[PDB]
């Protein structure tokens, strides 16, 4: 059942060809495709080691520079599984990992799909409060435990959060007139730590994807446990909306529209950070009659005008929410507060002990 090296076919990019029926490791049996990234491919395994159960197994590109951050994610992920002995802290549990002819590849449990497809799949009509309840607790202690284990994801997005089963029921909307989608459980996993970074590594200037990443990500002032806060914020607004907190492609837009959505960046921030460019007269600089100009002051509003309701559990969530967007990191709400909110007594039983 061992694969000859005329077996093992690479792309131009890197990529290995799967078919349904292939072998890898004289282990595991593909029986389907279950998606593809920059990274590599996800495919659906059985394990005929353990009995045929089902695994997602993730295979990365053949080049260097993939390989290399892969063995980096299997650190973490050993460190996760070792420090999760019980399977209680809703981090992906890594069950393998192995080097296929140079692709690096990490088995997996079979999830559902990424909170982000899901969303998308519902025509970016956003998930209704209780869910974003849920969920928003669930990333708030899986970061937790993160956290405390001197890990920082730095790249957190709902694309790297994963529903357990996303088998959903399909709901009729009385007030916008059309069909919608809602998850049957709302479980989920946090995935992909390719960027996590230990507190002894070297930080790079720049980290998070640019619609999650922080002010003191922007302003080059450091940045360590705080950032991960940040982009939760975002995500849970992302969840709540169904659009994207901060729609931006380039760093004085962001500013702006961070002083449009949660008021003026602090002075002493703006003294400390070495990218004075942004600034004249201590204050954000910028051209109001440009097309990005134009385009912050018709779309981006005070925070607390995106809420949908004006009920307890919204103000709750929202309450919370701008404690995680924050300017200042070390003002910011810490995932350990945050799981005290009173947002969080709003929760099921059930889906407080997991
Ligand atoms: C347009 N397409 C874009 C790609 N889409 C998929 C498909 C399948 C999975 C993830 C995505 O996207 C997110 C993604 O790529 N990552 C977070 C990195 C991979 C993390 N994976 C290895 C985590 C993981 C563990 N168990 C899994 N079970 C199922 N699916 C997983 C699983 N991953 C589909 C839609
Ligand atoms: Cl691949
Ligand atoms: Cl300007």
């Amino acid at each position: 059942s061992k694969r000859s090296s005329r077996s093992v076919e690479d792309d131009k990019e890197g990529h290995l060809v799967c078919r349904i029926g292939d072998w890898l490791q004289e282990r595991y049996e593909i029986v389907g495709n279950l998606g593809e990234g920059t990274f590599g491919k996800v495919v659906e395994c059985l394990d005929h080691a353990r009995g045929k159960s089902q695994v997602a197994l993730k295979i990365i590109r053949n080049v260097g520079k993939y390989r290399e951050a892969a063995r980096l994610e299997i650190n973490v992920l050993k460190k996760i599984k070792e420090k999760d002995k019980e399977n209680k802290f809703l981090c992906v549990l890594m069950s393998d990992w192995f080097n296929f002819h140079g692709h690096m590849c990490i088995a997996f449990e079979l999830l559902g799909k990424n909170t982000f497809e899901f969303l998308k799949e519902n025509n970016f009509q956003p998930y209704p409060l209780p869910h974003v309840r849920h969920m928003a607790y669930q990333l708030c202690h899986a970061l937790r435990f993160l956290h405390e284990n001197q890990l920082t994801h730095t790249d957190l997005k709902p694309e790297n959060i994963l529903f357990v089963n996303s088998e959903f029921e399909t709901l009729y909307n009385e007030h916008k007139s059309c069909e919608e989608k809602s998850v049957k459980n709302t479980s989920i996993r946090v995935a992909d730590f390719g960027s996590a970074t230990f507190d002894h590594e070297h930080h790079t200037t720049i980290v998070a994807t640019r619609h999650y990443r922080p002010p003191e990500v922007i302003l080059e002032l450091g940045w360590a446990q705080p950032c991960d806060v940040w982009s939760i914020g975002c995500i849970l607004f992302e969840y709540y909306r169904g659009f994207t907190l901060f729609q931006t492609h380039e760093n004085r837009e962001h500013l702006v529209m961070m002083e449009k959505i949660l008021g003026p960046i602090p002075s002493h921030m703006i003294h400390r950070t070495r990218k004075q460019k942004y600034f004249y007269k201590g204050g954000l600089v910028w051209d109001e009659n440009s097309s990005d100009g134009r385009y912050v002051k018709e779309n981006c509003k005070p925070l607390k005008s995106y809420m949908l309701q004006d009920s307890l559990e919204h103000v709750q969530l929202f309450d919370l929410m701008r404690r995680m967007l924050e300017f200042d990191p070390a003002q910011r709400i810490t995932l350990a507060e945050a799981l005290l909110h009173p947002f969080f007594a709003g929760l099921t039983p059930e889906e407080r002990s997991f």
